[PDB]
């Protein structure tokens, strides 16, 4: 459509960089992680296994160049996550590889900033017992980099979680969603690593 | 300028090929796609769209013969993208006709591997809303070949997104950009297609 | 077969562009979007989701060039939707990833107009509950470009829905199907972003 | 093994042709279509979806070119149907995506015939109800190009359809087999697409 | 590790051979064929499917050059199975697609000889009906090449069926399994083509 | 971020090396293999099948070169298991495609030691009887390269089995978790293979 | 034994080639000599020899043609170092022909890299005067390509000398070894050769 | 002599195998050695090797393919070692080349199984010191392939060292022979070696 | 390595000649000798042997074909003497076979020029007594063509005897080293034969 648009797309996509870190200075990237708990679908007692929608907020800032000055032009272009470098943040505890709602469209914005929103259902161990009693039952799960360190990777959390958008006639209710940061150490590694772990205190209506 | 080169472009333009896929055997044909996100460069609360200069790497290889012998000579030639095929990529929820900031130029190479970098300006849907809180906002847009299905053409990414490019005084911060690569159905047809979801998460610096 | 129609397919193909928004003016892309609701194969009172069997019509243009001087000829090539950029439209709350019923095979047009539809069995959460009665249920899903804001990606709707290709003995009954379009605003982003909403009521027979 | 064999694939591979419709002249392609449907393997109430077990027998003709004198040689060669161009002949009606059961690998003769045939699982909707009553239940599915026209591809069958093959002690009896040809229009397109309409009749033994 | 070994590898991968038929003479390729039948895993009433957990043994002889004089060095090396050519062979009648247990590595050895060795999981059709009962039930399923024909491949078999491996407390006991080579003419085809019929007879113990 | 760590990433990226194994001189590679058994998700009574959520330790040494003179610097970095060559150690009986729980990221150490740690949802052949019961049940999956011989491939492990991580309300109690390392010959091969034979016992709490 | 080995063996042996340097383009070879000192057996003051059992490794890079497609099969074989051709490195002041140790075992690798390693007995000039004293005693002597000059074959050295292998209760203490390499000329010719100077400065303990 | 132990020899020299590892399954093959300590002939202080008679028993299956019918004929044939393959076992640290005491004949048998008994005069390093102290001196060699892995051959011992054959008038006494199997690794290669490494530990009478 | 150079060895020795002496014309063929003295070993005063270590220098010129133009290539090869025909001479009064230190290499150059130096380690003849004493003692031995007849060939010398070599810290010093050509006549024949004769003159420093 138009043209300038379309110069900054083909500028940044086939000019600007390859996956890679483009940041030199020691500067560890940060990404800040938000949970919209879209809705709890289903308990599976035998399996005990749980399913959410949620989607992710994902944002960080990746450094880009601006070859041709830039004009008063089209501010945030829509582009495929394959086309640019996205973290690794996944569920430590899920049962089953996480299913896609949404396409993976990220947008860009000239200050470099990113953000990617995927919507996905995800099933992960919890064990559904007691869930028609009124204390309910408690889940979690955490989410951070696999591989990244603290060091590679800082995570960051504005609030608790997103109940808004939860659906109001969900098959249950929840009690209370809360995402708090926290860092942790593997035997792996003396790396300390830090991930979001989503408290999910939730039963039936 | 030099004679060598001029044969080259002759050789390929005039009598090498017309719109038509030149691969015979059964491939189809990938091409790669990256973003490098220049800048966000708007963002509109009335019309919910945001707009994004971007420029997109898109290389693919097309089957070019070789009538002369190849000599020592002119390795890349330059042309107009009018001259060659180029892939139908497009943006799923673009509000506006992209606009193109760079001139329609695409690099060849002897092998046949084609190298075209468009810079747009788009304009997509996504709605702006906190992007002054810390969380930030997720707009995410969607890129593939509008016709093609995964059999006719296969996207692929090598990173998430270029972040290096991004002006670094920026109206809004990247917190991350993403280009995840997905297949997804259509009610219209059986075939699966792939696009490649670019979902930004930014925010006011 | 027809040489006249080989070259057409090459030149579009081979020449003619690469993912990228062809279109430089400030024109936003738009989508007409119809769905036709081929039929509710079930319903899952325990997982809450229900799935439907619908084919969507997606048509938009794009801009081509024409080299070669275009003589009566083969008006509308049909190529995989791989070799041309698609919508990113998605279903916002599919339980699981969309199933392609029909090749991803999609028509183009000498003015540029392409039109793509796919086949789909999707999933999305939805209660079940009181299909049994004479009210009957209804259930919400809305589709959309993911990443695109309404400026990049305007969606249009010729009509409400389209029954008629709908299956007569359906295991449900249609009450009425509507497409209403919406524009909507997320936290992300201050961008508007347009999405159809296509609510279903049934019941069973 | 054999040296003459052996240029001969790779004469057609390399350099013989791309995805593209080697037929200039004007004619369409038709493909012979047939069916051998092996077994009805499962019914499915609550879903009222049905699993055939079924091969499709494909034949059509390319264009090859034949650059060394063909002198008495290897006649027929076994390709993977990656390497040459397939038809997009798909069920309009599969509730999910068709699994293969053999390997993908095709025929070629020196006419330029190719004779493909995959063994398919296909689930297709289809009420069973009253599949144990005498009268039994009758079920259709229509398989043709999702794309293609009828004047790009025209599809032909030699028989209604092959129950020789069927398994002795299936599941279900097979009252009878069709396989009509019928030329259909849609709303999306003015030209006329033909598909093969495959009723079967069965009920349990 | 070892220079001699990495030599090796690299010269057969590098240089030695594309996917094409090595042997130039008129010989066909014998592929050795037998099974190791595991464990019966499952049984499915209503599917009338069976789950077999077995690995197969396929063996052939590819040609290969020897450039670098051969020294004493690295006998057999193990590449991954994607590096070379395999046979096509498959399950006539497999309802699913069959999910592989163990990673594709093969074996290659100077003279040229290949061992490979998949490890699979095999759903069939197979009426599981009167398996209590003390005669017990017998299923068949065909393996051979899905396109080559009894000239292009040649398929053997050592014995008869491999019982010692089998599970010592499997669900179902095995009263036999054999494997006998069969010729086979289909309608598609004048040729003659090989296929090995597994034929297993078991009982709940 | 930091340059002087992008220059880590690049170097041995692009320059350092392709799938091969570096190491010319007489060495087998080892690869010490751990497990931490998460948690034993699901017990099937009809499959005979059991799910376990485990992480495997997985540590190696690959020949690095250094160009750069080291400076202090990043030490370790990240990077996709895609970039590098994995060890192909498999579970002999798996029912199924092992899904992975986490992203595919490891972590790479100057002096050429990666350590990469998949958490993985397994199914394998296990009968579930006398759960219930007091003595409980064992089973035993044994994983090890497929291809590699105790000559191309060591496998070793430092401990018994991790019980720490498992889950404290896991639906099964952990009688003993052990890991034998054995050495182990197969008809195909006259090379000794080895693998660590995992045998769990276990029951209901 | 396996199949996949044999016809590794046979192909890189039967076909692939004879002595011949099968490298056309211009590179020497390159081979890279260490020294593992096991033992200095003995020393004879009237004869002034001294006798080493050393192992020495040997690395090059040999072509190969992999004319089977490589699947995943033996990666690395042994043969007999007859079947190869090796290097003519000699020592250049040895009293005696040099026995052997080892079997000639060479392991080749795919990629066509070799590792031999004899081990030798060698008697070689060198006054043992003065092995009592705490000085000790330093003997030289010169390894490399008696025919091959520099430019033929390059030489090249990891690291100094591999004393950890030492017998612990030698006759002789080992107070330093060391191999530097070197490149002389000799009044025969006008090429530089290359050479490795195993220097050992040894004392009885 | 008789005719039919002359059609057998001729039938497996002739026909059946050139030096070629003719199993294709995956299977190494394993040679079990044993050593009968003849007698220990003779020490060298000043040398500090020690010389031993013994036999080696070697036994392996080969695989043979039986042409004619075998009726109860020659069961077992003698021919010379050269007729057929060896295994490369050979001393680790001999001083000097092993002298061969008997001719090298082996029997074969009709199953396939060889069985080759060499004898031997070795001198290996060894120092002889303390011989007369009542302790004893301790001495260890190790046998194995020079080239061959763990996974290529598997080397077992029935016992630990055959004593009563020893001359009862020897120089020096046994105090113990052991022959235990070890497996190794070597910093040439990361495949495992086995090896079996004699000790014997003797003295003066 | 280098194409061109492999075509001129197996031009040379592929084609070009076997042993016979390729020169038809009336020329005898002349072999320089030149003897470079590296050390005198070991004297035997019961024996009566002394022990030299000596490089012999020898060139001739053979006859050599052009086929292939020459064009600027490798102008000297390096190949084992096996390959082309040596001279005869020998030590006239060796008591032992002379022993090999260098490998057989020998280049050759295009003219045809053939120099290949061994290295040798000669037992003969010669009193040792008074090696003390200041007068010290002197050697002789002569080597020559034993079949060759002066007519055949020719024997020439560049000088008197290369001393330089001689290692500095010999257990013999070097009073004069000598090589006389001399031509003398047998009682076995009347044709003169010709003969180097070195006579050594060497003293105990």
């Amino acid at each position: 459509t138009k043209k300038s648009r379309e110069e900054i797309v083909k500028e940044i996509l086939g000019r600007a960089n390859p996956n890679n870190i483009p940041i030199v200075d020691e500067q560890p990237v940060k990404v800040s992680f938000k949970y919209s708990l879209q809705d709890i679908y289903t308990a599976d007692v035998g399996t005990d296994q749980v399913e959410l929608g949620l989607w992710l907020v994902i944002s960080w800032k990746d450094r880009s160049l601006s070859w041709s000055n830039e004009c008063t032009t089209f501010n945030e272009l829509t582009l495929p996550s394959k086309y640019i470098w996205l973290p690794h943040i996944e569920v430590y505890n899920s049962i089953g590889k996480p299913g896609i709602h949404s396409d993976q469209l990220v947008r860009v914005y000239k200050d470099g900033t990113v953000t990617f929103v995927p919507q996905y259902t995800i099933r992960f161990s919890c064990a559904l017992e007691n869930v028609t009693t009124e204390q309910g039952a408690a889940c979690t799960l955490k989410f951070g980099p696999w591989t990244y360190d603290v060091r590679d990777l800082v995570l960051d959390e504005s609030q608790q979680v997103d109940l808004t958008t939860y659906a109001g006639g969900e098959r249950f209710q929840l009690i209370e969603a809360k995402q708090k940061v926290n860092k942790k150490t593997y035997p792996c590694c003396p790396q300390s690593f830090e991930d979001i772990e989503l408290r999910v205190t939730f039963k039936k209506i």
